[PDB]
């Protein structure tokens, strides 16, 4: 397979669907991409992240680099290795976790500074180190170090961001370009900034077009700002984007807000939502999602969906699960995050196989209509 | 196959290695069963417990009285397809736990009452309502209600406690005979008591022999005696008991511990300590057991165990599991406890397989050699 190389098979409206060919691995798009922050996803082991038809998992570079550490992980050989799985691995830049997560965090035109949550040590995090941090992670997906903007931001302190934003990814770019082993192996994403600003979203995709990357994000969403406000934002700021490159809404996962973005022309998805709320026992059905721990699941025989073609659901019952996760069990948490990430999985693929066959428009619509 | 069936296929000195047919599967002897405390195995799913070669697991009666409910799991359609193990499942009578776990423990010749530690709610237990727990979670062997003796105990509490037992011994047997179902389709152990004192462990065997069981298990050890006490008294209590029938030590689990009772004619155990250390980041090699969390493993990229055959030493390193472990991370539990079960079985293995050829003592001798 080639570095990078993104396809487009089929469309609808704005939808689209088809794949990026990679060195480790192809991606079907709409993707959605389980998140294993501290090189694992939580409860789950890689072979079963797979089993759920998962093409791609992200890890936090924030997290990595505080516990066990980038330079450890490289001695180690790379995150592939450290943690088992083979296959494509996107990578944040880290500087939205330190943001809130972290103390100290005295900002500036380098970079950040911060005080770790779990030691409260020294760190450094800057446009070259985040770049630096991914590659001996042995990221397939790099993303550009960006600062994101609080919501909600006045135009403003929205521009000053973006532009500091605009002028960390060409920062990014170059020192991804200087490292011939991971120019040559990976790829790099730029980050769409500009808040709720069309301007400022225009000016931000124009400059990310100029410096030219892979894929394009479309940060500073999912920040408080509301579905219906998230989507008008959306409506404007994907069409600036370059059409032929990946567009990834980050840190949005509710399955309606999936669907919509879909709709809008998004490709990537991530959200610890499937896995955290998982383990909170929260479950997704196609009827809506349900919390397991409510007392009317406590001799329900049923699977946690009637449709899932999950393992979980295949083998045990919502009475078990309910039992299982009252008792603050283990096993609560394994069975749980695995059928809602199987779950996302069968989303993303009724989406990809909607838009094929020229009726996404309708499967939304009957979506909503059963989820809602 | 029959509702309970053990042959011997092989022996060496007091060693025995055979097998126990029962309506659900067969059980390889010596074996050692797995702790699923409250209806799971914890941190592992059913088919990986089988997968790491276990023919049955134990389930503890005094938990599931509580949560989820022996009615509640009856109503559900039992134990087995509860939690998904199709395979024979032994249940402990639950009075064990209730003299270390609950409160107000109020005790008579009719049997215990207590408060749950979860909800403070009161019980009854007694040898006729622990029979009908046990067949209402659809137990395949069940366990006599005991009277356990608290260690050390002077021959005078021993020997009562002892012949209450016994009496509770009686009426478990006819309780259980009662049911025709349970009699037809589940198996029950007797269990000796009598301290540390010879005299008593004889009159303990002589009345279990009399009223006559399926298997006879050695209660009252592994209670703060030590090894060699224990070893001392299991060298004159297991011949006393039925030779025919099938030898468990309950609440024995350390590998040197099973060696020694197997070489003392113990064909059963069970214990927390492969699940429990496990989560705790203790584990088990053929050079002794190892804590993963020491920060001298957090580069290494050698498995657990240089020769375990377990799915975890083939997939991931020390350091992994160390970062895991140290980060609280579910799957640090997960990999964990798979090894240290999966040891466990390779170790009632080569146990089985040794007395099979007749070259147990040297195994046993090599094991310690290296061990310690
Ligand atoms: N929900 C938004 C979001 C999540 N993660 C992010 N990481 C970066 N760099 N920028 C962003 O805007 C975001
Ligand atoms: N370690 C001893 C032990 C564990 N569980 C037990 N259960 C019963 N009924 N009796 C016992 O002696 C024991
Ligand atoms: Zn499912
Ligand atoms: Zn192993």
């Amino acid at each position: 397979r080639p570095r990078f190389s993104f396809s487009i098979a089929a469309r609808e409206g704005k939808a689209r669907t088809g794949t990026i060919e990679m060195k480790r691995g192809v991606i079907r798009t709409p993707a959605f991409m389980p998140v294993g922050t501290a090189a694992t996803v939580k409860a789950l082991k890689p072979e079963t992240v797979r089993a759920t038809g998962a093409d791609i998992i992200l890890g936090n570079t924030y997290h990595l680099m505080l516990r066990p550490g980038a330079e450890r992980i490289a001695k180690l050989g790379g995150l592939h290795s450290f943690m088992g799985w083979d296959r494509p691995i996107l990578t944040d830049a880290g500087g939205y976790q330190v943001m809130s997560l972290s103390s100290l965090t005295k900002q500036s035109e380098e970079g950040v500074t911060f005080k770790s949550h779990l030691d409260g040590s020294r760190h450094m995090l800057s446009p070259e180190r985040s770049i630096e941090i991914q590659h001996l992670l042995g990221s397939d997906i790099v993303m550009a170090f960006d600062e994101c903007t609080p919501y909600p931001a006045t135009p403003s302190r929205a521009a000053s961001s973006m532009e500091r934003s605009m002028r960390w990814a060409k920062r990014s770019r170059d020192a991804f370009d200087s490292r011939k082993e991971q120019a040559e192996n990976a790829a790099l994403f730029g980050i769409q900034q500009g808040s709720v600003f069309e301007n400022l979203r225009q000016q931000s995709a124009d400059a990310l077009a100029e410096i030219g990357f892979d894929g394009y994000a479309v940060g500073g969403l999912a920040v408080g700002e509301g579905q219906d406000e998230m989507f008008r934002v959306l409506d404007f700021s994907v069409p600036m984007l370059p059409d032929d490159k990946p567009h990834y809404l980050m840190g949005v996962g509710k399955p309606d807000d999936i669907v919509g973005a879909v709709e809008r022309g998004i490709d990537m998805f991530d959200c610890v939502l499937p896995t955290r709320s998982g383990r909170n026992g929260q479950a997704f059905t196609w009827d809506g999602p349900i919390n397991i721990r409510n007392a009317r699941f406590s001799e329900d025989l049923k699977p946690l969906d009637s449709e899932c073609h999950c393992a979980v659901c295949q083998k045990w019952s919502r009475a078990y699960i309910h039992h299982l996760i009252r008792a603050g069990e283990i096993l609560g948490a394994m069975l749980m995050t695995e059928h809602n990430i199987a779950f996302y999985q069968q989303l993303m693929q009724k989406i990809r196989d909607s838009i094929s066959e020229g009726r996404f428009s309708q499967f939304a619509q009957d979506f909503r209509a059963r989820y809602f």
